[PDB]
């Protein structure tokens, strides 16, 4: 018989426009990384790499996680994947049996529920409130815990809210994982795009319960390179490598060598990060002041490069709001898929010039 | 609770040695491809690409499948993946429900049964015979079809046997798919590594039943670049792209542009293919001559760069034979995992000098 599988069928799908929809940096990847790619090419590093990644990168990864995040991990508790998205996908395929529950915090990144469902898992949503700065209340999270809870996904700095969760909240969530015996999945890819506060990694207190996901995509403007990395309990990392072996085999070898340079040349990478960070902060401040002057509401973000804007004054719902803004000349992302109803996601990974235009057009819509 | 999933737990795991174990070309990727990669880097083509691949590549793919294989496909019935392995992985995830049966022809590439079972499928094995040159008998296949058959996997040129199936057998297999209504998965990555006969794509006789899987890996010495491609029914291709979107997002952008060059610069690419084909042919003959002189049995391959050697004269079984050979100084791959019992896979993707060195050491295990 022909026909698609159930898992795949259950899956969810001359005008001048100013686009504020980007999910990737506007900067190009820094030259030290590009140069390392060039050396790898000339050195013929074009062969298959091990499923978990070239050993040199795994070693550098163990250093980064300990040095930057205070995580006590060995090279064997580290894995290189085809983007942070594959680290999350392999993780769910490795820990979820049909019916296992995963607590997700809304608004959430679009891919989380999809990946959980694709593995046969059940999504259990816990909402974070705009009035609480989109920071989870551990008390609301406890109520979502059942005997079937397998994992809890935390994403700070957050996409799409831009919220940075305080260490006390993160410690409280790590404690629930330990007390109730489940995995804490910490998506930390925006760690370096932080304007205020500190980036705390829950793996610092509960390493055997925490799976830390990260990558080069957002920090080093390497979205198209497809290199992500994770660390955590040795047995889970081993299982994740098994999934890669039977799907992608291993990430692009040239990209792995280029990523090694981003991690080892701390001086050049630090210079890129500080430059981008300062640019993003100026853009964020520019946007927020403008929105406030218009009377539009948005919780001030402390990280990433997104702003969730309440659309109540523009239309009855976020899709109608998004279509009106489109007519006005501004492309925004409706909050529907992120479970951010009544909001629209704005991205400031564009020029100040474009942010000014967009504010002019919002003005006209009001 | 914590713990690994069943699908992951069910998964199967001073000496001078000459290695005849390679599953990739010894040649480095051609300069024109490397140059295309440098241009993309210089041009800032480092951003996210669409889930099915950059439009330029999907169009070049349509041309390739039409031109080289006589397949009539549009760019939309084309998909780019992270290696041909991901094409197969996404395919099974997109077409298999737990319990669905997939017919595989032994000896088979190690990854087929693992990919089938990971998606919940049941592996039904149909044996090909040494006496029949490892070419399948359509009758034996017919005898394996049940109401639960979802697909039949065919790989020609074959890994690990090196057999090239005649157009007439490929047509008979396609007909069974059309006759019994199931998918025909054609793994054609070794099409350009052919020494005698001609490559026939069964998608020509059963377009709506066939998924043609291919890639740049073996033909252009690009195993580490991780770029594969497939074509087939629009609805299946669309479903495969959906799997990519929630797992890898899209293959590395730099590698996609480099692959476009390998497909469009026909003059430089054919020069490489013909150069490699010539070298492989030399190495094959040399290896076969040597074995024959040693009194060792092996079926003469017409494609790829492998030879399945009968280990009867060496040890009771192929694992023991592989161990004796190791002591003798030659590393070979036991036929165990390919369901090629009593055999050992030899790869001639190495220099003639190494092949000569191995043949010399073979004298010690008689
Ligand atoms: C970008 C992103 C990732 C991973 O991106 P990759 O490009 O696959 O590395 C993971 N989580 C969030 C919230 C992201 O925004
Ligand atoms: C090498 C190979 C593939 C695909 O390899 P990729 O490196 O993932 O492109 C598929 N089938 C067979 C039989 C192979 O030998």
């Amino acid at each position: 018989m022909r026909g698609l599988s159930r898992r795949v069928q259950a899956m969810k799908p001359g005008v001048d426009l100013v686009a504020l929809t980007a999910g990737e940096p506007d900067f190009d990847t820094p030259e030290h990384v590009k140069e390392a790619a060039r050396r790898a090419l000339a050195q013929g590093k074009t062969k298959y790499a091990p499923p978990a990644g070239i050993p040199e990168l795994r070693e550098a990864l163990a250093e980064k996680f300990r040095r930057e995040n205070g995580l006590s991990v060995t090279p064997e508790e580290t894995i290189v994947t085809v983007g942070g998205s594959q680290a999350l996908f392999n993780l769910f395929q490795a820990i979820l049996d049909p019916g296992d529950e995963v607590i997700v915090l809304s608004p959430y990144w679009v891919s989380y529920p999809e990946m959980v469902r694709f593995a046969g898992g059940v999504v259990v949503e816990v909402e974070t409130l705009p009035e609480e700065g989109f920071v989870p209340d551990p008390e609301r999270v406890r109520r979502a815990i059942t005997p079937r809870t397998k994992a809890l996904v935390v994403n700070s700095p957050n996409n799409p809210t831009g919220a940075v969760y305080p260490k006390e909240v993160l410690e409280a969530l790590a404690r629930l994982a330990v007390e109730h015996d489940f995995y804490l999945v910490s998506d930390e890819i925006y760690e370096h795009l932080l304007y205020e506060g500190e980036h705390f990694s829950p793996g610092r207190v509960a390493p055997e319960h925490t799976l830390t996901v990260n990558g080069a995509a957002k920090a080093f403007a390497m979205t198209g390179w497809r290199i992500g990395y994770a660390c955590g309990p040795k047995e889970v990392i081993k299982a994740m490598a098994s999934v890669s072996r039977q799907s992608t085999t291993s990430p692009d070898t040239i990209a792995q060598w280029a990523t090694l340079e981003a991690l080892t040349n701390q001086e050049a990478s630090r210079a890129f990060v500080e430059m981008a960070r300062e640019a993003y902060r100026r853009r964020r401040d520019l946007l927020l002041e403008g929105l406030t002057a218009l009377g539009l509401k948005a919780v001030r973000p402390s990280g990433a490069f997104y702003v969730l804007m309440d659309t109540s004054p523009i239309a009855p719902d976020e899709v109608r709001a998004a279509e009106r803004l489109l007519e006005a000349g501004v492309a925004v992302v409706p909050g529907t898929d992120f479970a951010a109803f009544g909001h629209v996601r704005l991205s400031y990974a564009t020029s100040e010039e474009n942010l000014r235009k967009a504010l002019e057009r919002f003005a006209r819509v009001l």
